[PDB]
């Protein structure tokens, strides 16, 4: 049975770096190799859900192969919810680069990439994530990578390095709730705006959304492991998050 | 008489880095200051041309003040082509976004955007140098950024450090060409896949279309100037190029 993670991405490299890559290199020895991937980015955030098989914007490269027979059964399991099939790759986001050239260096796991719906609320990303929780039996890893704190207006890219109050607080309300059980619709992460708080940590909902992806896929008895965590330039929050 | 700007973009980085953004800052004190900047970038890549003046994807955050004037006079000077004209900005690449950062630290500069017209031939792209030649008596600096070879299927992101002989020999045909005078359907530097050594250096024209702007803007008499130049990771081309 594969784990499903959520990464914070961003550090700004590299190669030897630091404990965040350190934490997904890591995870990629550490973790049941996968049979496959369904990688979702905080940059792939679209009118619909997308899927590309990868048989074929962002200044980077990394040449996995695609799963064709798993992105038919990413359609199938989806539906009714109606799938655009992509044959060419998404370029990869340098901070899901970042933790895939990381985790998996060699780039030979073979992969699908989804995409996360603009038009729909975060209950319905939660229930995604509980629709592709099936899969997880079936060889396949599920790869979240976003921030669950990131508003670039208020980040300190120089001076000086303490973690806004703020940040810290959305961050921990975050953290103690990952464990909630209950109808989706009173789920304080999936609510997420109804913190001080949410607006302005989150000012549009790409970067919190994949959390639910991989928050959706718990059972309720699994372990939920935090892998790394952090807080950068006091409001890019770097908080992973292990289920099972 | 404002300068235009081809800049190969990337370091990594940063705030104390290398010889290009050193380079880049550099140039931000040196040269004259503008009233305002048109930006072009390899990463704005449309069909059609676009402008927005800034009135409101990447994991940057560059709040330079737009300039509705001179989004207006971009629109006008260029009709009859058609533009698109966005009130939010748009995200700038990281490259870019590395230039102005290091160029103009404070962002106080008034500034457009201009997209580049995926449908139209190199011939076309110079043309729009040359109708941007105008601008540069009117206080305004054109900032174009890219790199003139660009294959990240080719980049060696850690081992070792030489520059391709390819790489080397298609940029050394750029650098023998910049001064080239004639009618535009004969310029080298438009015909550029007539080269062994382009198709390789650039499977899509994007982030080399862009010093074709500057050039088009070249009067033939003024110098034309090599700011900066290197190739990183074997085939990344940072050759820089100042006009006037
Ligand atoms: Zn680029
Ligand atoms: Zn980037
Ligand atoms: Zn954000
Ligand atoms: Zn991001
Ligand atoms: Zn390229």
């Amino acid at each position: 049975r594969m784990p499903a993670l959520f990464l914070g991405h961003g550090p700004m490299n590299v190669l030897e770096d630091n404990l965040y890559t350190r934490s997904w290199q890591k995870l990629g020895m550490t973790l049941p190799r996968p049979q496959a991937i369904v990688v979702v980015s905080a940059h792939w955030f679209t009118r619909g859900t997308g899927v590309t098989a990868m048989e074929t914007l962002y200044d980077t490269h990394y040449p996995a192969p695609g799963s064709p027979a798993l992105a038919q059964r990413l359609v199938e399991l989806l539906a009714p919810i109606p799938v655009t099939l992509d044959k060419e790759a998404w370029g990869f986001d340098h901070g899901s680069w970042g933790v895939l050239i990381k985790m998996y260096p060699d780039a030979d796991i073979p992969m699908v990439q989804l995409s996360i719906d603009s038009s729909k609320p975060a209950a319905w990303h939660f229930e995604m994530g509980r629709k592709l929780a099936a899969l997880r039996d079936e060889g396949i890893m599920l790869v979240a990578s976003g921030n669950v704190v990131h508003n670039l207006r208020t980040v300190k890219w120089h001076g000086d390095s303490s973690p806004y109050p703020w940040a810290t607080s959305f961050n921990e309300y975050v953290k103690a709730n990952l464990t909630w059980q209950g109808p989706v619709e009173q789920h304080p992460l999936v609510n997420y705006l109804d913190h001080e708080g949410g607006t302005l940590s989150n000012p549009t909902p790409e970067h919190y959304l994949p959390l639910l992806y991989v928050l959706g896929a718990w059972d309720g008895q699994e372990p939920i492991t935090i892998p790394v965590e952090g807080i950068e330039m006091g409001s890019l929050s770097m908080l992973s998050v292990q289920i099972g």
